């Protein structure tokens, strides 16, 4: 009945059965959660992995509205039963894939509680029993075996490096990762108060860093921006883009915009300072030497165009007006720094140059 074209197919929907597509079910849950976080509501997002193959994901947001839908059904039954109600498969896509899940809704006071089971079949109607002190929603469901055929043991370290990332990209946001399992009993909490900030400085553990992490954040056209940066002393470049509090692996428009206008800020701040003469232009490759950057964009669904690629043609307008309207100042400001970046640029230009002549010579 929709969840069962949902078990015939299973990859169609969550790309495969293995350990991603078994992830990538709690991945759907979690989404949830921080998309409310994004709204203004809570700032607590626990994942916990259960001794009996089950996995918990709560959170304290407004909890899911508990009344009859537009139709005549209870509004948890239509988003775990009806196929995408509300990647985005949805939550009845982990119901379908699932053996059973527990839904747990704190509002008012009172715990609201329903159960699924076999292909996301209710196994119980919303009822009200307990008493809480907050509010939000938790989930707990155990994976399918006959779909995650040797698959179905969630990986602690595959969770923490997504979780991680996610506390990374929004600021204030709490989440702790528990591991109940005999033998590997563990917990690691991510909260990062200074956001992507902090995000810069752990890509750059490791390596000498050239000044303190420079953040700047603004919005252009219907986008909002979050950008920091912080370079390193060593020579490779390293830049992490995110649309929607998710990761975009091969870039796109909004990288492009962050590129764009950190070459032309350059340029006309070198000159400015006498660096650079009436003498070509730095190239994007002698500035980003060594640059550690996170680009972190929020986009709104009508925007959106692409997925790990992004095409929004509007957010390369944003990213490079915010960068360009306060990289400036930074520079200015940080003049004995600045000064010193610039060097390091026309430095690297030079051996590009070098090498660009050596290997011409060995040709001709
Ligand atoms: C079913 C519901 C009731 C819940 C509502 O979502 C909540 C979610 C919310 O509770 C919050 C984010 N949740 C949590 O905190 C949370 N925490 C945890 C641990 C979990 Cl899990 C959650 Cl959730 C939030 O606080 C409030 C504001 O919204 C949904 C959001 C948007 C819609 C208005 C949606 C709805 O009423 C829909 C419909 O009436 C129709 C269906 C039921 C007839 N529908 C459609 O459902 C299919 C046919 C689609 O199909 C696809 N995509 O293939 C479309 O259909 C189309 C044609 O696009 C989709 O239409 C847009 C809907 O999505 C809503």
């Amino acid at each position: 009945e929709g969840l069962e074209a949902v078990r015939k197919r299973p990859g169609m929907y969550i790309g495969s059965t293995d350990k991603r597509g078994l992830h990538h079910l709690v991945y759907e849950i979690v989404d949830n959660s921080v998309d409310e976080v994004l709204n203004g509501y809570g700032n607590e997002i626990d994942v916990t992995i259960n001794k009996d193959g089950s996995i918990s994901i709560e959170d304290n947001g407004r909890g899911m509205p508990t009344g009859i839908h537009k139709s005549g059904k209870p509004t948890v039954e239509v988003i775990f039963t009806v196929l995408h109600a509300g990647h985005g498969v949805g939550a009845s896509v982990v119901n379908a894939l699932s053996e059973w899940l527990e839904v747990e809704i704190h509002r008012d006071g009172n715990i609201y509680h329903q159960s699924f089971k076999n292909g996301g079949s209710p196994s119980s109607g919303l009822v009200k029993k307990g008493k809480t002190k907050k509010t939000g929603t938790k989930v707990t469901f155990k994976p399918d075996d006959t779909i995650f055929k040797a698959s179905t043991s969630f990986n602690f370290d595959v969770l923490s490096e997504r979780l991680q990332e996610s506390a990374f990209l929004l600021k204030n946001l709490k989440i702790t990762l528990n591991d109940l399992r005999s033998g590997k009993e563990r917990q690691e909490h991510y909260h990062y108060e200074e956001g992507i900030k902090e995000f810069v400085s752990y890509v750059n553990e490791g390596k000498e860093v050239l000044h303190d992490v420079a953040t700047f954040s603004g919005e252009a056209n219907g986008i909002e921006v979050d950008v920091a940066f912080q370079y390193n002393d060593q020579y490779s470049e390293s830049i992490l883009s995110f649309v929607n509090n998710v990761r975009t692996k091969d870039g796109g428009t909004h990288e492009v915009g962050f590129k764009t206008a950190m070459t032309r800020v350059f340029n006309d701040y070198a000159r400015r300072i006498n660096e650079l003469k009436t003498d070509k232009n730095l190239d994007g490759n002698d500035i980003r030497e060594g640059l550690t950057a996170v680009v972190s964009v929020r986009i709104p669904e009508e925007l959106l165009q692409f997925k790990s690629k992004l095409g929004t043609s509007e957010a390369r307008s944003a990213v490079d007006s915010v960068v360009a309207d306060k990289l400036p100042f930074y520079l200015e400001e940080k003049g004995q720094l600045s000064k010193s970046l610039v060097k390091k640029a026309i430095k690297a230009q030079q051996a590009r140059e070098a090498a660009r002549k050596a290997r011409e010579d060995a040709r001709s």
